RNA sequence: UAGAUGUUUAAUGUUAAUUAAUUUAUUAUUUUAAUAUUUAAUAUUUGUUUAUACAAAAGUAACUUUUUUUGAAUAUAAAG
């Protein structure tokens, strides 16, 4: 089956580029949108635990350093 | 029956000098601010399918532990 991870290798880009590109482009980069406010993540009731949505969506979290690289460049390539 | 020729309330009423049966004459038709109806078997709601771009101001009902830079400090989501 069709797997990106075996195809970046084809593509050589990485294993977190292709995938930022089949998913809304939030949660990867650094742009404006709003997730849904029960993925925010709750406290620790007397009954439940806690959660995060780090911890609940790993996949989902924004690539910080993927924008480095890609949609804003540094202050040493300008000096 | 009943005073009288008809529109300025009667009260020691658990003596505001009391302590176990007060069984308290007490209420403004409407201008008040709270509730309850009636319209109401209602009006409106009803989620099985479309073609994706990035800033800023804008919020902060909000969380974060997880890789900001090789700059020290600072800050990275959310309307009107």
């Amino acid at each position: 089956r069709f797997n990106l991870d075996e195809a970046a290798a084809e593509l050589q880009l990485d294993e977190a580029y292709v995938a930022s590109l089949y998913k809304p482009l939030h949660y990867t980069y650094s742009m404006k949108g709003q997730r849904y406010p029960a993925e925010q993540g709750r406290t620790s009731r007397p009954g439940s635990l806690a959660a995060s949505r780090d911890r609940m969506f790993p996949l989902y979290r924004r690539n910080y350093k993927l924008n480095r690289e890609l949609r804003v460049l540094d202050h040493r390539r300008i000096s």
